[PDB]
């Protein structure tokens, strides 16, 4: 079997990317935040504390004749921005771009933090991390690709997310028409549950290339690239004006700035992440301050590939019984 979804972004930043996802039966369907950071299905739902939902998309598993609650299960995740939610377990059937998984965990959120409900485009989010990060307890739940992998026609998924476009997420097939060149293939540790991986170098601008090992996560569910902070201070330094601000929590820029170029390496082969990718606007409505999309990774404790560079390539998550990542240029 194959599935194949267009990913839309919520805003004209491409600050997220959503999904449609068919849940239960008849379907419902939630526009969910596909995120190979974290490993839990969850969705806004009739149980979801009514003053935490403002304009989402419900999911109500009473209305569907498939779904059945996953007894004593409860789930609880925290993410890296601080955001939250809790809930309980149902099982159901869920479909990606015509592919079918059923039993599916679907974590239905009683509660959500602000930042959730304060995003009305965004009705959950579909894990694709592995398994082992998934928060449901007493019983760890697969994740939607873990579920799917034996029935797929190759054990993969791919990403490929557009600039200020939408794009694609397929599963169980690479379409060779979505990139351009060879896909490099590089290693991935699942020690830590993530697409994990070692970039090894970059470049700023038409600068040379700076052999160096990055260690780091391939996360869609981030929006900005988080790198070791000698690296953003290398890459914000060839940006007139540009500084950390303490008080807006990273480097910001001249808005009047055109921005140069970041390349990062997979093994001998390079990706281009152009300069207006890194743009992310005014810091608040009219300032000509401009927050930038590449910030310091520095007390994460781990480096992250987020949208912004993901978007600038076509990315292979080989889950096959040794996980590998590819990238293409497109
Ligand atoms: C700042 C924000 C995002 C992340 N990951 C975000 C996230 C939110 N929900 C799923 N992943 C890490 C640092």
């Amino acid at each position: 079997s194959t599935g194949s979804a267009t990913t839309t972004p919520i805003d004209s930043l491409d600050d997220a990317y959503i999904t449609p996802v068919q849940i239960g039966t008849p379907a419902q369907t939630l526009n969910l935040d596909f995120d190979t950071g974290s490993s839990d299905l969850w969705v806004f739902s009739s149980e979801t504390t009514a003053s935490e939902v403002d304009g989402q998309t419900i999911y109500t598993p009473s209305k569907s004749t498939t779904a059945k609650l996953l007894s004593g299960a409860t789930w609880s995740i925290s993410y890296g921005d601080g955001s939250s939610s809790s809930g309980d377990v149902y099982t159901d059937t869920v479909s990606v771009g015509g592919l079918t998984v059923t039993g599916q965990a679907v974590e239905s959120a009683k509660k959500v933090s602000s930042s959730f409900t304060e995003d009305s485009t965004i009705d959950g989010l579909l894990g694709l991390a592995f398994s082992t990060l998934n928060t449901v307890s007493p019983t760890q739940q697969k994740t939607f690709f873990d579920n799917a992998k034996a029935s797929l026609d190759s054990p993969v998924f791919t990403a490929d997310l557009g600039y200020h476009a939408p794009g694609t997420y397929n599963f169980g097939f690479i379409d060779t028409t979505a990139y351009t060149g060879s896909i490099t293939y590089t290693a991935v540790s699942t020690k830590q549950g993530f697409w994990e991986w070692t970039s090894t170098g970059y470049a700023v601008g038409s600068g040379t290339f700076k052999s160096t090992s990055i260690d780091g996560i391939a996360d869609t569910g981030t929006t900005l690239l988080y790198l070791p902070a000698t690296v953003v201070s290398a890459y914000w330094a060839q940006v007139s004006g540009a500084k950390s601000s303490s008080s807006v929590g990273g480097y910001v820029f001249p808005c009047s700035a055109t921005l140069p170029s970041f390349t990062f390496g997979v093994g001998s082969a390079r990706i281009v992440i152009p300069g207006d990718y890194i743009d992310f606007g005014p810091i608040s409505t009219g300032s000509s301050s401009c927050f930038g999309g590449i910030q310091s990774s520095a007390g994460i404790g781990i480096n992250i590939f987020g949208d912004v560079a993901l978007k600038a390539a076509f990315v292979v998550f080989n889950g096959a019984t040794t996980p590998t990542l590819g990238f293409a240029s497109k």
